[PDB]
């Protein structure tokens, strides 16, 4: 009768012990909000200034067609989409900027150090910074400087990857959305948006554009790049997902967010013989860390930690009444775990200044002094267990297996396997690039993208890879959609034959990888990027003739409205599962999914149906072959 | 029905826009009927898909929380600091703009230095050498300084000597201290994304501190490097209202925001070449007139005709005279494209940051401007050919005006009343000394746009004629300005018609209005510096101060962000709009009592001017009894 909350039986079973226990969940909270405004959801509600506010018809020659300055409903739905663009855009942003900030801080005998030199010595090639006969640290804090620029230069060209191909950044500096400074374009975006600035659809979409490739090639690039020299390049590594892998007699400190500093010394701090003393003088076997999101990713790509679960789980892991300490940064924290943990005994506890949540533990995490801040804040998660109330606890006995650390070098260092020593070249994506041509892949598909209520969880993310692999198109995955298909067990070498078609399972039986790849978190997503762009720039072409695709079966943040729209800008066509508030906009409409197609080679494509979404991307990639002549 | 506007030139036009069968701003307002009370209370979220979500601004009943669990107060201070945000941008890519002008200054050059000795006290504020140097080359090296300001990731950011330091350390120890200018804005829109910041009080002061990047650099390097390049504004004589356009000649518009193209578009219009043409379409000549703060700056400078301010933009168009309507960024309604189809006016679209659709569009090359604005007036002064002369109705009415006081001028005026043989000379003492003495009982800041909520310039007029009844100096900016240039407070005259015994007294000593017009908004940065001074000389902070500013008719973000750096700056503020908070009434006693407690100043919200002014006098003689003066 009602649709389904969730295909995870984990989440389900979870979600009935919320209803037993009186606690209220995100899946509750969308049916309290009933019918959603229409006007808001079309993307006709303007909010820029006093005047209003205003709202004008989504359906043309009726009603209210302008605003009270005069904006058309295409103006006020161009303009709104931008802005979900400048904040996807400044989440990002930050993000990497921390990461960058740590780098310049780095020192021999510090807490925070270079573990990959030779990714540092090829990123500071990048840079212009200079490698012969130098200390690592001193070319680190150089390539930190040079990094930094990229944020808020003024004068001066910005510093771009070597994976971009130079017809793309022509077609940008042609088409008048070559990115500029990180700041610069969300300041940009935020001014035109402003009253009586931009009343062009095509002018502030195009704007859009220009400020989201600042994310992905700058933002995104910059703090894995970053984070890969500080923590280490991830490789292939094994690990449990699902809510299953909280342990009952051991202390689980469960860490969400997104930074991934805090979480690297939550791992260092778990190894400190006084804290694992500290454990077993409360009663506990040991420390269980876990994690969530992009921050569990980010740590389970370079230290197998195990995944608790996605965005819509995070309500349902503190249910489970054995979440001891709930560490959280910024970004996709529901800010109603700090009322939920209330009535159990977890401790929410908030560490970054950007992300204060009310009624939450506040321990700030100290950049200063890392390690022993974060050793700090897991000693308070240790001593809750305490009052842990092991009656009313119930973890589903339910997790899966999955592999992952599947970063562009370790994928180049598998490709490697099928090279012959006397004729192939080595460390190169030409084996990748070979299967393409030859039409033993038809393509290579990207899922990300997060949790929605209007979508059952999970459901579109499922159908949607095991769709694309049937037909032989591999699937990169990154964030909650990488994590939902760890939890279902597509992240295994055996769901090769179990789902796979016949040319991919042939692939992934000689390369010896599943048929699903885990890139890591959506910051990570740059990663997908550098490695569509590395076969473009082998095979001579641009992104845009390659048969690739990305999906966001599922998704709410701005972040991913950043994300889908500088892949589109970046050659590559993007399936959104949720529609965008454009609707009441016919010339937005048209923008996005048609005209965009003619000035970037790639366009928008809304399908919530993932059945006819796998049709509709293997039918593109075919005509992108067709046309490239494989 | 409410009458639309106080201004009979406007009540005039409005009644041939009917009769042209047009469409104007109140006609739009009017069809909006009952505005959304979620988005007014600001109630309302739609910063993810998940959404659209709308709360209850009613506590105890409706939805308390959103999709994510935010509940209402989140929700209202996310929506405000993300007006402050915006607000910020504008003036921070105007100001980014004025910076790279100065960096492209030359001797022989379209830009120049034409003020020197602002460039060299400016050089001393950033650290830049002064001596035995060409001008240009300190004003590259003040330019990039200046240009740090907005990006910086390392280091600390320079902001100008009147600041006080005990307002320094203060926002030192709130966490307030501003940073780079877009890294600011990132901050904002990053803790207002999904899943971030969820805590009214942190978010307000963040947003605080967003909006000290507009008043202390943005909106002050884009005066103090405006002053530099096109001059320091002096006392000057100018003409205010719509009776300013000329029937039979060419009347070119300037409306909009950035100066360079206007400064640009006066040079041009002195182009024998260009004079010579409007004689050959058949014109007595070409008439300049400017709008909004794009014509406040040229007025200002060069005491060009101010045709009128943001509600009547539309009925300039609908006179039938403006040949050329030439426009750049910020505030210029999209219903002129539209509007300008029924009338033979040309609307001219020059920035590729504000594109318009259905308008002509002539790109404005900042490599080669005065041969571009030579261009873009090329096409307003053949226009002329166009005109439809049994078609036009100018209202014959404009006004007189004095405007040009810039503090530099304010200063120059003050030391005529100053003994050879006592007080300093070039400092703001005499004007402390009224103040302390009593004579002067504050000082108050009206400044602000238009909105049809409120009767056109009704709030304006009677809060400024209250303020300075009751012996309270006041300074103008923007369409608050431009509102009492077109009533005529902005006259030497005005002192003993609408003044109280002290304020009179001193116009008659200074020899100056009762109202000062110290330019646009950006020049608002001018009020901050005024009132730093005043604390500075006295040895007190600005909270100290018996000051205040006003907002009677605002509707720009960019007016949020100014009412919220100048309450982070000290000065408590008054707004006769209600912002949309009304549904979080954390953030409500967070904006309207806890600020006072974290930076001395707090905002009002009063629709009635006539309380207003009570308010504001009664708040200063609080401020007054606590200083002893
Ligand atoms: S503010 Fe807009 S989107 Fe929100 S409820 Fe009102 S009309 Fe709908
Ligand atoms: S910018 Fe225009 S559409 Fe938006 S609230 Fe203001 S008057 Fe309405
Ligand atoms: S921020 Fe919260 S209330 Fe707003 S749309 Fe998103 S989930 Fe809903
Ligand atoms: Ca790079
Ligand atoms: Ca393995
Ligand atoms: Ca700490
Ligand atoms: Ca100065
Ligand atoms: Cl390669
Ligand atoms: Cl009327
Ligand atoms: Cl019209
Ligand atoms: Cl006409
Ligand atoms: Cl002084
Ligand atoms: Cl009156």
């Amino acid at each position: 009768e009602e649709k389904a909350k969730s295909i995870d039986q984990a989440t389900l079973q979870l979600l009935d012990k919320a209803k037993q226990d009186g606690v209220e969940t995100v899946w509750d909270r969308k049916a309290d909000m009933k019918v959603q405004c229409g006007f808001g959801s079309a993307g006709v509600c303007c909010r820029n200034c006093s005047m209003g506010p205003c709202r004008v018809s989504p359906v043309p020659g009726k009603g209210v067609e302008r605003g009270i300055c005069g904006a058309t409903a295409d103006v006020i739905v161009s303009r709104n989409f931008a802005r979900m663009v400048a904040a996807g855009t400044a989440a990002h942003s930050d993000h990497g900027r921390s990461i960058a900030l740590s780098l310049y801080h780095t020192s021999k005998d510090g807490d925070i150090k270079v573990k990959d030199e030779n990714k540092l010595k090829e990123v500071a090639k990048s840079f212009n910074v200079e490698t012969e006969g130098r200390d690592i640290y001193d070319i680190a804090h150089d390539v930190a400087k040079e990094g930094l620029s990229n944020y808020g230069k003024q004068l001066g060209e910005v510093t771009l990857p070597p994976s971009l191909p130079e017809k793309r950044k022509e077609l940008w500096r042609k088409l008048g959305v070559y990115p500029r400074a990180v700041d610069r374009e969300i300041a940009a975006v935020m001014h035109s948006t402003h009253i009586g600035c931009n009343a062009d659809a095509e002018a502030m979409i195009k704007m859009s554009m220009r400020c989201s490739l600042t994310d992905g090639w700058m933002g995104s690039f910059m703090g894995t790049e970053f984070s890969d020299i500080m923590f280490g390049t991830p490789h292939s590594i094994d690990t449990e997902a699902n809510l299953g892998v909280l342990e009952k007699n051991s202390v689980n400190v469960v860490l969400h967010g997104h930074e991934p500093l805090l979480s690297e010394m939550v791992v260092e701090a778990a190894s400190d013989p006084e804290l694992v003393e500290l454990a077993k003088s409360v009663g506990a076997d040991g420390i269980n860390l876990c994690g969530m999101c992009c921050t569990g990713n980010e740590v389970s790509m370079r230290h197998g930690i195990k995944i608790a679960g996605n965005f819509m789980q995070q309500e349902l892991a503190v249910v489970t009444g054995a979440v001891d300490g709930l560490i959280v940064d910024v970004q996709c924290i529901m800010p109603a775990l700090a009322k939920l943990s209330k009535s159990y005994h977890t401790k929410f506890i908030t560490t970054s200044p950007k992300a204060h949540i009310t009624d939450s533990i506040y321990m700030e995490f100290d950049e200063e002094n890392p390690l022993d801040s974060a050793k700090k804040i897991l000693k308070e998660a240790i001593l809750n267990f305490k009052n842990r109330d092991q009656s009313k606890v119930m973890i589903p006995e339910l997790k899966c297996k999955a592999i992952l650390g599947y970063s562009v070098e370790e994928i180049i260092n598998k490709l490697d396997k099928v090279v012959n020593t006397q004729i192939g070249p080595m460390q190169t994506v030409k084996p990748l690039a070979d299967v393409l041509v030859s039409g033993v892949l038809r393509g290579a598909a990207a899922v990300v993208g997060c949790n929605n209520p209007k979508v059952v969880q999970d459901s579109a993310h499922i159908e949607t890879i095991k769709g694309l692999i049937k037909n032989d198109v591999i699937v990169v995955v990154t964030g909650c959609a990488a994590q939902a298909a760890a939890k279902y067990g597509l992240l295994q070498k055996e769901a090769a034959e179990k789902y796979a078609g016949p040319g991919l399972a042939t692939v992934c039986k000689l390369v010896d990888i599943p048929p699903v790849l885990h890139m890591g978190s959506c910051v990570d997503i740059s990663r997908i990027l550098d490695l569509v762009g590395r076969v473009a720039n082998l095979l001579g072409v641009d992104m845009s003739d390659l048969p690739v695709a990305g999906v966001a079966p599922e998704w709410m943040s701005e972040k991913a409205v950043a994300i889908g729209t500088y892949v589109v800008t970046s050659g590559i066509d993007t399936w959104l599962g949720v529609a965008p508030p454009v609707t009441g906009g016919p010339e937005v409409v048209d923008i996005l999914t048609n005209k965009m197609e003619d000035w970037v080679g790639a366009k928008f494509f809304i399908e919530t149906d993932p059945h006819k979404a796998v049709e509709q991307i293997v039918n593109r990639m075919n005509e992108k072959r067709k046309k490239l002549g494989i």
